[PDB]
């Protein structure tokens, strides 16, 4: 595992990041742990791919160029702004906006969201 | 496992965060991974337990009262600063003064730090 990775135990839901990197495999409820890497899922880019946004003191994101459902069973968990060394994580619930917004002194950064159906995506400015 | 939970593999170094709990329980390298709470290791509270500082538009963090060392072999290796439904990282690396800056709009917030040597603290606003 490398630091950021986001590992999804298959049956038993757990969702993890990572923070310190390893040679050993996560394993949960009898199996490896499944690396939800990102852009890998065969679903619409529209609704999935963050857009973002350069505002004054950071950076707007959006799930996606069109707005993504947030139902009970379909929504977009969180949404991460990456940059040199930084994590930023926002949770999201049904019934919230799949946007978030991040003040960070960063000109580069990488936006990342999970869809608790169609997994993880990510889009760099 | 919960929300934000620090998990670590104490044969190959693993180390993740829960972004989404679940019921079935992280294993690597052939044993349970440690839940890492916070306040538990019997280490100086005053080098590590987090000083939080407010300023205009965020807060500054300092690991502790007293800096912490930042050595290779003895340092802090990142800052969080939690909210109701927002978790900030700041992974730091040694040479670097142990200490953060959050630009975050909430009225309370927890921060956490990681020592490698001695684990897991946090601190409240
Ligand atoms: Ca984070
Ligand atoms: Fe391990
Ligand atoms: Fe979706
Ligand atoms: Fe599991
Ligand atoms: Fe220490």
């Amino acid at each position: 595992p490398e630091r950021l990775q986001v590992y999804k135990c298959e049956v038993c839901g757990n969702i993890v990041e990572v923070l310190n990197g390893g040679i050993g495999e996560l394993v949960c409820c009898n199996q490896d742990m499944k690396l939800m890497s990102e852009n890998t899922v065969d679903a619409a880019k529209a609704k999935h791919v963050p857009v973002i946004e350069k505002i004054d003191g950071g950076y707007k994101v959006k799930v996606g160029a069109v707005a993504h459902p947030m139902e009970e069973k379909h929504y977009i968990q969180w949404i991460e702004l990456l940059a040199d060394d930084k994590c930023y994580t926002q949770f999201l619930k049904p019934g919230q906006a799949p946007e978030a917004v991040f003040l960070i002194e960063a000109a580069k950064v990488v936006a990342r969201e999970y869809c608790n159906i169609h997994g993880h995506w990510k889009a760099e400015n």
